[PDB]
């Protein structure tokens, strides 16, 4: 009745030993725990769950695709839904934040320094660079290199800066974990506020997630499909794609499903959104984004004859299928 859930990296770890403990208190001698195991990256987390050295992980929907081609054959089995328990969001929205007065379009984004969340993310990476490879008359289709000269320098964590510098520009290194100051949708937000980018590829609430008060959101505004720009409050109107929420996977067979879902259930009962003083299951003094994304409300499980195709759906797999092939119609 022990659930190995697999952390990236220091701060997930932290977090993840202040779930462990405060759970210990809060469940029956009898009932599930959590063990904690740190990688280095969400691949490793991947494989070590197929490898049956850990059972849990959460992971954006894009990353999604990944863990459930063979080897790994994993699959989701609890989802986490975002903006009220009134109303759950399995969903959200990708945006494209850019400073005020900065005067480019989503057109005249060659040249550019970007900012994204994580390579193979859904808001950070396959919307917005899918939404402009195939614009590019160039066959430079090998994606990393097409985007590497693309933009003229770009942070795009878990890329390989060895063969793509011009990719680790904005965050040397491309470091995949949240110790590297530029990683994640409040990473990546960072990168732009702090000037080293011009365009960051986040989601909805991302900004708000970041700057409290409307003063200094002011100074920041979204890029639309349509070449116009648009408050960062619009984002119902001005965004780049719909994405499904990141979901918490396992093994297809021995994954272990049922006490995940308990461990969960009793988590966001007892540390969800609200619920406790004590400990928070969706926020951090060590860091935003750590294990859940603090923008959830609560968990979902997944129904169980669904599996990643289902769950992404038809349109997005063959979008992914076909942005790593380069593949644009003829
Ligand atoms: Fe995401």
């Amino acid at each position: 009745k022990t659930v190995r859930w697999c952390a990236v990296s220091e701060h997930e770890a932290t977090k993840c030993q202040s779930f462990r403990d405060h759970m210990k208190s809060v469940i029956p001698s009898d009932g599930p725990s959590v063990a904690c195991v740190k990688k280095a990256s969400y691949l490793d987390c991947i494989r070590a769950i197929a490898a049956n050295e850990a059972d849990a992980v959460t992971l954006d929907a894009g990353l999604v695709y990944d863990a459930y081609l063979a080897p790994n054959n994993l699959k989701p089995v609890v989802a986490e839904f975002y903006g009220s328990k009134e109303d759950p969001q399995t969903f959200y929205y990708a945006v494209a934040v850019v400073k005020k007065d900065s005067g480019f379009q989503m057109n005249q984004l060659r040249g550019k320094k970007s900012c994204h969340t994580g390579l193979g993310r859904s808001a950070g990476w396959n919307i917005p660079i899918g939404l402009l490879y195939c614009d590019l008359p160039e066959p430079r289709k090998p994606l990393e290199k097409a985007v590497a000269n693309f933009f003229s320098g770009s942070c795009a964590p878990c890329a390989d800066g060895t063969d793509f510098p011009q990719l680790c520009q904005l965050c040397p290194g491309c470091g995949c974990s949240t110790l590297n100051q530029y990683f994640g949708y409040s990473g990546a937000f960072k990168c732009l506020k702090d000037g080293a980018g011009d365009v960051a590829f986040v989601k909805h609430s991302t900004i708000f997630e970041n700057l409290a008060n409307k003063a200094d959101r002011d100074n920041y505004e979204l890029l639309c499909l349509d070449n116009t720009r648009k408050p960062v409050d619009e984002y119902k109107d001005c965004h780049l794609a719909q994405v499904p929420s990141h979901t918490v996977v396992a093994r297809s067979m021995g994954g272990k499903e049922d006490l995940i879902w308990e461990l969960l259930n009793q988590a966001q009962e007892h540390f969800g959104k609200d619920k406790s003083k004590e400990f928070q299951l969706f926020s951090s003094p060590h860091g935003k984004d750590l294990l859940f994304k603090d923008s959830a409300h609560g968990f979902l499980k997944v129904p169980p004859r669904m599996d990643a195709k289902m769950y992404l759906g038809y349109e997005y797999v063959t979008a992914i299928r076909n942005l790593r092939e380069g593949t644009c119609p003829e």
